[PDB]
This record gives C-alpha cells, structure tokens and sequence, in this order.
C-alpha cells in the first residue's frame, strides 16, 4: 500500500502515503518503467478537489464559505461551461504547482513564489509589458526573486495567450554554411521563427532572442527586450588568467515560458515563471552539452591537459573548472546563484518538510541528481517517488 | 504499443519491442514510478519458454531435439517437481542472465563469460575449491576474465547452497569504541558473524575477510583466502606524491556472491560471477561515499583546498583526482580496469547491437549513469526502459535472517 523510502547513506526510512492520491497517471506499468522519457463532469470533480484544497490549507475545510465556493463553481460551469478563479486561489494555486514539480531540485522556496495576476491582458502589447515587468522585479539589479505571471486562461470561443519562445532570455543559434551552427544550436528553430517574421538577426554567439508573443486568434507579433532589462554576467576563472578572453557569457534571470499551467481543471496557456540558478544548469548542462556549445574540449586544450585518452579524465577535469568559473563569476558580478551541493542540501530539507506536511514529495531521481559529482550530494543516496499532483506545470505542444 | 525511446544528444529514435515479452512485473504503476528504489504449473511455463530461447538460439526451433527437450523436461517436473539442465543450456542460461541484467553498463561483453559447473559440489569444504579456482582464472595474474560458478540448484528435501559474503573478496569493518569505524563499514555486520563464528580478526583497514560457506541443512564454516590468490593494488597518484603515502589499497577482482541466478524456473542461490572494475566504483563509491572509506575530506585537506565554502567545489576536485589515482595505479599494476568514459561509451553500442538483435534492452537509467560527470558521458542524454527478462540474476534474503 504505502511505498517505502530509504536513505541508503543515513539509514533512515519514511512511507510516501502522498502517492496514493495522485490525479494523473504516468507512463510507468507493473510490464516497464519509462521514468526516464522526456516527456464538464471531468472539469468540476478536478474544480471541487481545488477548492477543497484551497480551504483546507486556511483551515476552514467544511465551512460555509467553502460549500459555498463549491457551489458557485458548479454554477458557473453549468452556465458558461467554465469557471473564473478568485486572486487568492490563483496565488495558492500557482504555489503548489512549483510545490508539485518533481523535477525541481529548488522547491524549498516554494512558499515565497511571487504570484502577479496578468488575467486583464488584453493583447500581445500588454503582454509585452507584463513580462517586461516581471524581467523588472525577477532580476532585481542581481538579488533575483522568484516570481510568475498568469496570463488568460483557455476559454471555448477563442485563442490563447502564448509565448513561442522556450524562456524569455535565450541566445540566437545561426544554422552556419557547412553544417555547423553558432550560438545556441537548442535555439535554431526558435531563431529561424523570429526571422521569418521580420526579425533582422545578427552574428554573434549570445544574440539575446526577441520575443514572440502571441495573442489569441491572432498571428505572433515580435517584440525586442530592452538591452538594459536583460542582466548578464562574463565568464571568468579565478586562477586561470586566459578563460575571461574566452569571451563566454551568460545571462541571469532563467525564466521558463513555454510550460502550461493547470490549476483545478483550468489550463493557463501562458505563464512564465522564474527563480535562479543553479552553477551546473549553466556551467555542465549549457556550456558543455555535446548538442550545445560544445566548449569542453577547447577549455581542456586550454589547461593544457592530456586530452589524448580518456583515462586522464581530461573532460571531468576541465568540467570542473568550467563550473567554478560560472560559480566565481556570478558571486564578482554581486548576481544570484548557487551551488549543486548547498541546492542539494536543501533539497534534503524539502523532503523533511513535506514528508510532516503531505506525508510525502513527488521527485525524479534522474532530474534531482546534478549532472555532475552525483553520489557526492546527498540526494543520489535518497530513494524517490515519482508521481503526477494537481495543481501543476505542463509541458505543452508548439504553437506552430 | 510500443515504447519510443529518444537520444536527446544525436537525435536518433528507436522502438522497444522487446519490453512487451517481459515475463516479470516491477514496482513501477501508472500511479508512482518507484525505479530509484535499490529493492509446479508456473515452474512449467518458465522452463518452456527457456528451453524456446535456447533451441532459438542454435537456429533448431520447432525440430524433433526440441520437442523432444520440451518432453522430457515436463516428465521431469511431473515426477520429481523440478528438472535437470543440460550442460549447453546452463552455458547459455547464465549469460543471458548477465544480458538481461538491466544494471549493468558492462554488458558488451555477455558472450565472451567462463562458465564453472559446480553442481556436484557435496560441502563447503569443496565449495571452497571451487571458489578459489574461479578466482585463480577470473584474476590471470592482472588480465581479468569474465566467470561464473554454478553451485547445485534449489530444490525439495534440503536447504541451499549459500555464501554469506556479498562479494568474493571485501575488506573488514571494526566497530572502534568511538562510534567510529576501522576499514570498510559496509562490511560491520559479515565482518561481526565471521567472528562469533570463531574468526580471529585483524586490526587494519584493508584486512580481507573470510569466506562464510553455507552446504545445505549445516552451519556455515570458515574458509581464509589465500594471499597469493588474492590481487591487490597500491594506490598513488601521478604528480600528487604525498597520495601513496596514504596507504591506500583495493582489491582487483569484483565479485558478487549474493545473489541468485535463475533460469528457466530453477534457482541457483549460489552462483557468484565476476568481470572487472570500472574505476569509478572504487573511487568514487568505495572511497568518497560518506558511509564507506570517507576520505574525501582528508584528500582536499592534503591538496590544500579550501573547505571552508561548497563554492569552491573542493569535493569535486578532490573525487576527480582520487579517480585518477585509481586509474594511474590499475594501469601501473597491469590491473585490468575501465574508466567510465570508455565504458559508457561501449554501451551506447550494446544498445545499438541489441536493437537489432532483440529489438531493444532493459536498462536502469539510474545505474548506467555514472556517480560522477554523468551529463559527460554518452548514457545520460539516453532514454532507457527498464523491465525484468528471464534467465536473470535476483537479489534475496541473508541467509542468517
Ligand atoms: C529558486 C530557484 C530555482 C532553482 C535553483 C531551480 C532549479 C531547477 C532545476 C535544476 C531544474 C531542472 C532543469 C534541467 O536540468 O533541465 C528545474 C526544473 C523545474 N523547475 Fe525549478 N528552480 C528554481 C525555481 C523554480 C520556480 C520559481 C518554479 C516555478 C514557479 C520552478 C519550476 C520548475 C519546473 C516546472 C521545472 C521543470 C522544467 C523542465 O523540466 O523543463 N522552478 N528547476
Ligand atoms: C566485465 C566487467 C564488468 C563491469 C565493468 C561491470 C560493471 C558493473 C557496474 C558498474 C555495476 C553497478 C554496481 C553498482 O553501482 O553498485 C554492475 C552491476 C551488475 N553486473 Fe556488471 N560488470 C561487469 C561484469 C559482469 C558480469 C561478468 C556479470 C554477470 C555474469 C555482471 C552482472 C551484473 C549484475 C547482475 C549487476 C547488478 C548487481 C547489483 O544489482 O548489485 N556484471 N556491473
Ligand atoms: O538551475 C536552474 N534554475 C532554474 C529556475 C527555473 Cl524557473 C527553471 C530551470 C532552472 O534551472
Ligand atoms: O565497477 C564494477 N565492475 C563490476 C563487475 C561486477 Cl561482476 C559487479 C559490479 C561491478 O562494478
Ligand atoms: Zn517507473
């Protein structure tokens, strides 16, 4: 009944009785595990269990107000075939949906998510604006704030909002003449995109992307993001003199907007969110990705190591440095960041926290362990649950 | 229908056609994925199906020998409730075994894997021979060899064939008075039985134990390997020269020796099997784990970092060059040992041989991936299925508990 979890380093042992109620199904069957894969009834039984979440958590379950809630989205539905949220719930909502996320390693900081309510825009202009804000209050001169902004719901009878690109701050990726590409190759399709509609690119390899931001029933206008909105930070080594020359950069505030968010059957088609980041995301994951930019074999040529045989562990060694050099840049440069042991750690807590909460925290091992030096952060030695909860963050098919 | 698996670094896409043959459930339910967790008329339908595989395996399907297999193999059951494998099906057995292990990185070698039929053993006594001779040809003096002893199966009117040990070859762990620990303290509770059954213990830290062998219906007896039998490395590291002064030591031959082995419906509760070390396991599991050896602090320490912030990555620096000392002395030894760059590497082309072999392979992402520059080596951008195939290697119960 209840799936038993262990600690193999510390020895301790919990049950995830939270697993039991989880509204959606995965992939996994009793035959195959896939956990490691990428990727009006309906509607008012997903609404009551909201609501009833909602007054559960102001410990007013089974109140007047609260039937009366219940009530009212049930009228609302009946009438109109869908429901409107009220400020509050929205803000509770949007909480629990980073709460919810298995695959984040920082929800810790759960509970201070800034919410902003963006359900009045009225266009791609306004909307513009809103993330403009939002880039505003997020990066915060580099004492970064994590925040969402909630734009529209689906509604039958029309378009929805939606933010072509994958994060609001993402470097071009120019497919070169002769197979190659320079910039950001994760970002060829996106950049192609915004010089079909009139965008005049540049040459660079970190062109910040404008963006494409569309409105319902109504084709993608491009907008350009203020240069002096968009806060970066230069790469360099605190011993190694030649790395600053490299001309490696990278920017602060990591913001997904490509994601839906579901909350008690209602699906916001557009609503960015954002936090900070962590050292790995940037120095393993982005810097060294084999499909990315590749930059591994030039910084370990650099350092001047034996990059003749693996033996020498010439890639886990330039790694490394590449690592401390995002982390030694980003602590110069006065700009939130922080590291995959200290993030780890916290995570540790997270699980503590929620296993006398919930009784239990939806997790994906394969996503909690950093990319590098696994089994030397706590969570490698932590067994996990991995589960679907409402409400949440949905990955979402491109709009073209 | 069939699960779409999807390199993430090339691009490639595949189909497992093969996961829909898995003859065994997991823990895993449309509710909550549960792969992070380390943990007569059936007897009759395993043993056709394995009899199906082997005679596949020879291109004699559907002919006389093998219906004439499938015959007596039901005559045998039927009379006595379990059967005798033939020598070429207890060869061909095990190394499936080792084939459908889903997590194990060093399958592109499950052909080429001595096979020891030991299913006349009668004591531990003998047991014993058995096990050193394995060890005398699966170390060839540096030059590892994959092997595997079969002990006598499980069956009615006796207890099992058992070896108490883990692993062939483990080091010691001494509760000190202190809450502390001399030597390995994974090894506290075998090391703890070996002397309430009458083992004089040592006082080191790299002090090997004795072998606890188990005959059916006995008490389990005491057996001391060899020294000359049992390989070992010195430990250093190429430029850091105060490494060697560490007295640092590990053993050559990784050897499993608690799990059982199954094929077509019978059980081999003892069978252990070895290959060879990938150097990650020593050094960074075996050594850097904080409940094992725990030296990771010391090493940064001695190189001089600065362990005051997580900031500086001291940890980082310290695992990657204790990995190196590890790589540097196998190599210096004539120890045969892999890096987990090559070895990841040689199972990106397992996967490929296996799709068209069998049309995929089960695999836990979790175990291929190594415990360090994981996004570094060519498995982590894979996705992977994982599913229990028969014949295979299964985890069981101590057998003092
Ligand atoms: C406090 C700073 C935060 C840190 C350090 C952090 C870190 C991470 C990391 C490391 C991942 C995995 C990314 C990858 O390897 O591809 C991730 C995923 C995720 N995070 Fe967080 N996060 C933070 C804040 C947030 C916030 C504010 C939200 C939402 C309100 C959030 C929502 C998510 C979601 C939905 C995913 C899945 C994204 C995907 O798989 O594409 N995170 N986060
Ligand atoms: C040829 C050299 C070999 C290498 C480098 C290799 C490497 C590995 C590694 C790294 C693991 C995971 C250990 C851990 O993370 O705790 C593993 C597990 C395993 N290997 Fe291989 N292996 C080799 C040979 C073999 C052979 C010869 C067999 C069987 C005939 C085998 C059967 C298995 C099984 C069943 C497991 C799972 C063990 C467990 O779950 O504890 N391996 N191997
Ligand atoms: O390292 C990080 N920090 C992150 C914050 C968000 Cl919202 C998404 C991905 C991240 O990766
Ligand atoms: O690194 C390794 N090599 C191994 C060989 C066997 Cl048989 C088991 C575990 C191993 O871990
Ligand atoms: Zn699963």
């Amino acid at each position: 009944k209840f799936p038993r979890v262990k600690n193999w380093e510390v020895g301790s042992i919990t049950y995830d009785t939270l697993s039991a109620q989880a509204q959606q199904d995965g992939p996994c069957t009793p035959r195959r595990c896939l956990g490691s894969l990428v990727f009006p009834e309906q509607l008012l039984s997903q609404a009551r269990d909201f609501i009833n979440q909602y007054y559960s958590s102001i410990k007013r379950s089974g109140s007047q107000a609260h039937e009366q809630r219940l009530q009212e989205v049930e009228a609302e539905v009946a009438a109109t075939g869908t429901y409107q949220l009220r400020e509050s719930e929205l803000v509770f909502g949007a909480k629990q949906a980073w709460r919810n996320a298995p695959r984040c390693v920082g929800r810790i900081q759960w509970g201070k998510l800034q919410v902003f309510d963006a359900r009045d825009c009225r266009s791609a202009q306004e909307m513009f604006t809103y993330i403009c804000n939002h880039i505003k209050y997020a990066t915060n001169r580099g004492n970064l704030r994590s925040a969402i902004t909630v734009f529209p719901q689906r509604c039958p009878g029309r378009g929805d909002f939606r933010i072509w690109n994958s994060q609001l701050v993402r470097y071009a990726g120019y497919r070169q003449q002769d197979g190659s590409v320079r910039g950001d190759p994760a970002n060829v399709e996106i950049t192609e995109l915004c010089i079909q509609h009139g965008w005049t690119p540049g040459n660079g390899r970190f062109d910040v992307l404008p963006l494409l931001l569309q409105a319902p029933d109504e084709p993608p206008e491009l907008f350009l993001l203020p240069p002096e909105l968009v806060l970066e930070v230069p790469l360099e080594h605190p011993t190694l003199e030649w790395f600053a020359a490299l001309g490696l950069r990278w920017y602060a505030l990591p913001a997904v907007s490509n994601m839906l968010l579901e909350i008690g059957g209602l699906e916001f088609p557009a609503a960015p969110f954002s936090g900070w980041y962590m050292s790995t995301e940037i120095g393993t994951r982005n810097l060294c990705d084999p499909h990315r930019y590749n930059i591994l074999e030039d910084v370990a040529v650099c350092m001047d190591l034996d990059t003749r045989t693996t033996s020498s562990l010439w890639k886990d060694k330039a790694a490394v440095e590449i690592n401390v050099a995002v982390l030694h840049s980003y602590q110069l440069a006065k700009v939130t960041i922080v590291d995959h042991h200290a993030a780890t750690a916290s995570f540790m807590k997270h699980l503590e926290n929620e296993q006398k909460a919930r009784g239990g925290c939806p997790a994906d091992w394969a996503w909690i362990v950093p990319p590098i030096s696994g089994s030397l952060t706590p969570v490698f030695h932590q067994e996990m649950v991995n589960y679907f909860l409402s409400p949440a963050f949905r990955y979402q098919p491109d709009p073209w």
